[PDB]
This record gives C-alpha cells, sequence and structure tokens, in this order.
C-alpha cells in the first residue's frame, strides 16, 4: 500500500494524487496527477458482496504472484482507505468483446492469431505456475491495447463447455462478428446446442488458414476424452505461425479506435 511502481520506477502515492476519467465498463480510469501516467483503478467497496471481494482479493493474489507474465495485466500497487480498496492496474485499450461492437463485423485472422498466442501463454502460464484451471476464456477477458499488446483480464483469474472449448467460441465469434448461440432465447438452450448440434466451427468459405480452422476443430473436440490440454494447443501450429510471425496490431487498434 501507499505506492506505485510504473516501469520499474517507485512513486510514493495517496487516492486523492488520481484523477477519475470516468468508468471504463467496476474499473476506472484515472490520472496519477503527479506523473501524468493514465491507469486503471479497481474499487473494492467494504460494504460490496463479501463473495465477490473475495474472487477480488484471490483474483489480485495471483495478479501480484504474476509479476513475470507478459500476457497478465500487472499491478501498480494498492490504496486501502476505511470503506475502499483502490487496485491500480495496466490500462489497455479496449477489451475484444467492445472491439467486435465498435468494429459491426469480423476481426482478421493475423489479429486473432496474436490474441490466441498471447491467451494460450496467459492460460498455460496460470495452470503449470499457480495450478489454475480458467473456467471462463471470453472475448471481455482478452484485453488490447495501442502499442499492440494484449493480455489476460484479471476476471475470474483463480477459479461440458468450459476451458479451451470457450477459447474455441471465442475465437469463431471474433472471426465472424457472429455469436454462434445468437438466436438461443435461455442458457439452456445454449446448453443443449452445445452437446446436442456438431460444433460451430469456421466456415471454409472465408481465407482462414488450415491453420486456424485444425486450431478451432481441436478446441470444439466435444468429447472431453480426446479434447486438448492449454499443454498441447501450446504447440499447435497456428500458434508456431503467428508466435514468430510479425503483425502491426498497433497500427491496426489505432485505424479502428480512430474511424470508429
Amino acid at each position: 500500500t501507499g505506492y506505485l511502481t510504473i516501469g520499474g520506477q517507485r512513486y510514493q502515492a495517496e487516492i486523492n494524487d488520481l484523477e477519475n476519467l470516468g468508468e471504463m465498463g467496476q474499473v476506472w480510469k484515472m490520472r496519477f496527477r503527479k506523473t501524468g501516467h493514465v491507469i486503471a483503478v479497481k474499487q473494492m467497496r467494504r460494504s460490496g458482496n463479501k463473495e465477490e471481494n473475495k474472487r477480488i482479493l484471490m483474483d489480485l493474489d495471483v495478479v501480484l504472484k504474476s509479476h513475470d507474465c507478459p500476457y497478465i495485466v500487472q499491478c501498480f500497487g494498492t490504496f486501502i482507505t476505511n470503506t475502499d480498496v483502490f487496485i491500480a492496474m495496466e490500462l489497455m485499450g479496449t477489451c475484444a468483446e467492445k472491439l467486435k461492437k465498435r468494429m459491426q463485423g469480423p476481426i482478421p485472422e493475423r489479429i486473432l492469431g496474436k490474441m490466441t498466442v498471447a491467451i494460450v501463454k496467459a492460460l498455460y502460464y496460470l495452470k503449470e505456475k499457480h495450478g489454475v484451471i480458467h473456467r471462463d476464456v471470453k472475448p471481455s477477458n482478452i484485453l488490447l491495447d495501442e502499442r499492440g499488446q494484449i493480455k489476460l483480464c484479471d476476471f475470474g483469474i483463480s477459479g461440458i463447455r468450459a476451458d479451451v472449448w470457450s477459447l474455441g467460441i471465442s475465437l469463431v465469434e471474433l472471426a465472424t462478428g457472429q455469436f454462434p448461440y445468437k438466436n438461443c432465447k435461455t442458457d439452456f438452450e445454449v446448453l443443449t446446442k452445445v452437446l446436442q448440434e456438431e460444433p460451430p466451427l469456421l466456415p471454409g468459405h472465408m481465407g482462414f488458414s488450415g491453420d486456424f480452422q485444425s486450431f478451432v476443430k481441436d478446441c470444439l473436440t466435444k468429447d472431453h476424452r480426446k479434447r486438448p490440454k492449454y499443454n498441447k494447443l501450446l504447440e499447435h501450429s497456428f500458434i508456431k505461425r503467428y508466435e514468430t510471425l510479425e503483425v502491426d496490431v498497433a497500427s491496426w487498434f489505432k485505424d479502428v479506435m480512430a474511424k470508429t
């Protein structure tokens, strides 16, 4: 408590040193008046729900243990007052869900490539360094900034259609601009489709690489038995192809945010 550590440089700080630039979507965009630094601040009210206050505390514990993972949002510090805790986090430009809403259609494979590399490495790091299997990988969990960094959101970072499956559905939704269970009226109707219907694979007519379609087919393997672990996805050729390959995520992002 009492410090913001940004870049490798530590500053003494209190909550009043921060200027509220408004809600992001209870994460605030705040400016550290001392420096000009613009950060994200989660506010946890002491009067709040006890279960979800325990989640925030467990999520923070993991975040603080993940300094060495570039693919997870980092914590700069915390402030504790009589009624609140303020958690200072890396600021990111937007999440993939908002990014799809703004775009109003498909996100290009090259972007989803860099995205998949970052998110699978985050999810592998969580499993192999903290014994966490992340429940729900959704587009709202995937953050991007205008330096082209992609990082996993810290929500639920401490937990027959979760994990690898949820990443598969995330990628189809973003690659097509269409949530595959769009026309379902209830969560129950959705679970019905997952169990009874063929997996919602990528269309064959959009110029998606074999690697991308293969990757998604593997995530959407219905049978728990034959369904791959983060360990194996981390070896998939879709990952090998985009892991090394150069993609100007920065310009692409700026282009989008400017044109919308």
